[PDB]
């Protein structure tokens, strides 16, 4: 049947108007560059290989940005995933502090994303 | 006398068929129009009539649930705390509760159209 492709594959992918880098997977392998990117809010659209990064998960010691209430530039470091019960969780350190996050609520800044472009840049 | 929502806390649709989202008014932007940050950290201008002025959307709304590979779990409110100064919803589905955080409680496009007479800015 199918044969794995990119299709499925959860990724973190820039969002043009801001340039983070939000949690989703790729839906569909469009051709010329392009890929259909369903991000974790439910929202869908078309995303260039260059602008995705093929992290699931996020690799320790990587800077990001934990999203929580009124806070929206919280930059901290990953020190472990976990799932638990088929979600995956990040902990995120912060000035010596930790705490667990789920995946939506973990996102990259330009500047943070384009520190994992080398090694986890799609194409 | 004059109301001014900006600060206030909503949930919005951007997006012609897209769902409501958690979010707060930063500017009234004028021409019926309010510039909204999304809690996701997107901002942009957002049309009166597609903003519900809920903060905590209400007891017994049937809303959307978010969670890993759930796009379309609908739920119902039933109950909202706040642990550590961030709000939280119990919600129940096939009679069983969960709690979920804030950003994840969305408005399907119909869920949303449903609170506009209510709770709009239009
Ligand atoms: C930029 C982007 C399209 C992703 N969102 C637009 C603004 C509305 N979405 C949210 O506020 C939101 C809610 C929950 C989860 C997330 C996600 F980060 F995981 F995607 C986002």
């Amino acid at each position: 049947g199918h044969m794995n492709s990119f299709v499925g594959l959860r990724v973190v992918a820039k969002w043009s108007s801001n340039g983070y880098f939000y949690s989703g997977k790729i839906t569909r392998d469009v051709g010329a560059g392009k890929y259909k990117l369903l991000f974790d809010d439910g929202y869908e659209c078309d995303v260039l290989g260059k602008d995705i990064l093929l992290c699931d998960p996020i690799p320790l010691d990587t800077e990001v940005t934990a999203l929580s209430e009124d806070e929206y530039f919280s930059a901290g470091v990953v020190k472990g995933h976990r799932k638990e019960s088929g979600e995956l969780y990040y902990s995120i350190e912060k000035e010596g502090q930790r705490k667990w996050y789920k995946r939506m609520a973990v996102i990259l800044s330009l500047e943070q994303g384009n520190r994992l472009r080398e090694q986890y840049g799609l194409g």
